[PDB]
């Protein structure tokens, strides 16, 4: 029955109105390949809003990978990897990605937002506490929420926040610090030695999430602990296969025992069917590739330290990125919708960051490279980027 | 830091002990499609554990179009479908999933675990409630907390105890009841002709995961409101891609206006990865089949009724089952888990249930039919089951 359902969803009128002004840019519908340019009614679109970073969801090597897995293991294991859904080739992927960032065990997941909800879930329990940056992705947030700990912010990358918040927690208490490697709005890289040096002081687990860190920081990709040096401070390490890595699934790597803990507790492992043998054939390929061919993270930089000192040079207002991710400062909510439909009809997709999200006066788009980019194509989107900017007068 | 994190999980012994007594049989590593008969090291082993009920993952038309859509597509989106993770693909199989369970909008997630998140994280806040079957599957139970609202369950198709939680309630707030439309350990169905009356009495929204009915009851398999001729008298309709469809990922379907707010605030669509390219297709290809060949439906059901009389005429004790799942009691967990193994090792794959997830006089094994089962496959399995059973002294 709908009376009060009707009431509930009555005041969510933001997608109407995009759409009668001509502004939705939501759910654009994409007929080709994530590449550098994408299609997008049967017009070529430049993609600066991918997080593609290695540009590998079209290397044929990948592509034949997955194919040739399809035609072996076929189209899905019909369960979870606790009952009928474990191949050989989920087995060969933990073990691959245990050895890449460094430590004992891996467990899977079938999507890197699961990968979150497993641990968080299930590790801190009642009368234990969960203490997130508050800049952490959603999984993340939520994660935390179905575990039965007591769960605390503190502010970003503030290390006296998470100090003074830990010393006021009973000592008689399991504490477990979780963190983004990347923070993907801005771009920023946690403080991951004042926030280990802290964690060690208080006896505290550490879990980073590595979403957008693989492939890009770390030594051959490996990540945030590998680009600190910090992989004996890190207990779980968290990635997913859906950026870089250009499939879909995540896993959490760690000590053998709190892995068996997790494969066996998490209810997101437990109650969800098991990753495609295609995307696992398509992530042991991608990380194969990461690793023996150093080009692909080499060209990520020299197109992200190209396109930015280009930003700069054009007097664009840039967050405090450290990472391939340009956040460009635009400050109005209305322009922020108007400069990304005006570049997406002039053929450049960006990503629109907007209330209630963040405060109307740090409305942004999001600009992210890929290896794959040429500087033609960096030039050109920031041509229309200036000429757009011009228009909507920011 | 790991003092407290060892503490935590020093307590978790069972899977130690279920290694060392010779008696594990979780995670059995598959070196072969998913089928009715399964390869594990190097021996062939009847599949009787299975949700791929129209046995569909070795279609070589469903692998061909996965096949192609990688081609065209490659590996994978990179991005929400909120962002940059649409394709004209994820919106045809959006269309084609409302056209089939007749309502008149659906939108995608990842997982089905996913799909369950969504709406019960999302449409009832504070001071709302949400009516939860106490054997829901543990994704309803999930979501239900990532809500703002309150959460009440009511005994297992129990209508008098939904009737009297959801009478003690304020008039003045929204309730959502969330149920099962196939319960997975027993294999029971709602009683979704009482549960409506209720509802349509209390204007509650009625959504029901059709994960297990998907491809199984309904006209031409399309679901429990199909099963009962309720398409009316629920509001969403939830499946999964995992079982019947032989995929990954799954949908909520309902009317425009709710999906379309759905679409734009469920935090599991907003802040996740679409749909791999050969999901989708192998999702498109698979939904096209059950409908036009009604003999996978029918040889499923001709198999489960052969099972079925089988099992009781051999004097098992089966539950309440109207599904696939035939639940054999065993009522012991030292006894369910040796069975499991004795029939592992003489090549018969099934399900254990036991504690904690059931008390101990209610552990069973759960024998699931595939429509490509045949009645020789299943006379042999059963022959092993009172092989076993015996040799257990059940
Ligand atoms: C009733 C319902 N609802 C939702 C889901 C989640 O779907 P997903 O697996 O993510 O495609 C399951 C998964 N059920 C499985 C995986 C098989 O029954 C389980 O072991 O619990 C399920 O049984
Ligand atoms: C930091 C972190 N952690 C976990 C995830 C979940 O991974 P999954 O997408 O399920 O493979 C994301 C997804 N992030 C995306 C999808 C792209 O940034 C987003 O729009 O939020 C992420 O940014």
């Amino acid at each position: 029955s709908k009376g009060k359902l009707g009431e509930k969803i009555s005041q969510f009128k933001i997608v109407e109105e995009l759409k009668a002004k001509g502004l939705y840019a939501y759910f654009r519908p994409i007929q080709s390949k994530q590449d550098t340019e994408v299609k997008i009614d049967g017009r070529r679109v430049l993609m600066f809003g991918s997080n593609s970073y290695l540009g590998l969801t079209t290397d044929t090597r990948i592509i034949k990978a997955a194919q040739d897995a399809l035609e072996k293991y076929g189209t899905g294991c019909a369960g979870s990897r606790f009952l009928n859904g474990t191949l050989d080739i989920h087995v060969e992927l933990e073990e691959k990605l245990s050895a890449y960032v460094g430590k004992e065990a891996a467990i899977l997941f079938s999507t890197g937002f699961q990968s979150n909800l497993g641990p968080l879930s299930c590790l801190m329990g009642r009368n234990d506490y969960i203490l997130l940056d508050e800049r952490d992705h959603a999984s993340i947030i939520d994660g935390s929420r179905l575990s039965f700990s007591k769960v605390i912010k503190y502010g970003h990358n503030n290390m006296e926040d998470l100090r003074a918040k830990l010393s006021r927690l009973p000592e008689d208490s399991a504490k477990l610090i979780c963190t983004d490697g990347i923070f993907s709005m801005e771009g920023d890289i946690v403080n991951l030695p004042e926030l280990t040096s802290i964690a060690n002081e208080f006896d505290a687990a550490v879990m980073v999430d590595d979403a957008h860190s693989l492939g890009v920081i770390g030594h051959k990709g490996a990540g945030t602990a590998s680009h600190f040096g910090l992989n004996d401070d890190v207990d779980l390490i968290m990635g997913t296969f859906s950026k870089s890595l250009a499939s879909l699934g995540g896993f959490v790597a760690g000590d053998a025992d709190v892995i068996d803990f997790l494969k066996h507790n998490a209810r997101s492992v437990m109650f969800s069917a098991s990753m495609t043998p295609a995307s696992v054939a398509s992530t042991l390929k991608a990380l194969e590739i990461i690793q023996n061919e150093p080009e692909h993270i080499e060209k990520l930089w020299k197109n992200t330290d190209y396109a930015k000192a280009q930003l700069l040079d054009h007097g664009f207002d840039l967050g405090a990125t450290e990472s391939p991710i340009l956040p460009i400062f635009i400050r109005s909510n209305e322009k922020t919708f108007w400069v990304t439909k005006m570049l997406q009809d002039d053929g450049v997709f960006v990503n629109p960051v907007v209330s209630p999200a963040v405060p109307a006066e740090e409305s942004l788009i999001r600009f992210s490279l890929m290896a794959t980019h040429t500087y033609d194509q960096i030039d050109e989107a920031i041509e229309k980027m200036v000429k757009v900017f011009k228009q909507a007068e920011v």
